[PDB]
């Protein structure tokens, strides 16, 4: 029937959005907590468990739809999570 208010990301505009968010965390300093997180890797961004974070989360984006501003919303969160 009529188009749904869905318009979700595609897995490639996904992984796109992933490779940002992951580039936004080691473009701040931030990327430090990554790296704590896993104890003691690089910047592993943790892929694995960002990537499940992120995939949990993924309605978030639909609060706003930006880039940046989105990143500072997971800055916050990153620090208390």
């Amino acid at each position: 029937g009529p188009l749904g208010s869905m318009n979700k990301f595609t897995d490639d505009e996904w992984n796109q959005l992933k490779q940002d968010f992951i580039s936004g965390i080691l473009e701040n300093e931030q990327k430090d907590l990554v790296a704590k997180l896993t104890n003691s890797d690089p910047i592993m961004n943790q892929l694995d468990l960002l990537h499940k974070w992120l995939d949990r989360h993924r309605d978030m984006c639909e609060k706003w739809k930006s880039k940046e501003d989105i990143l500072h919303k997971l800055n916050e969160q990153w620090n208390k999570d």
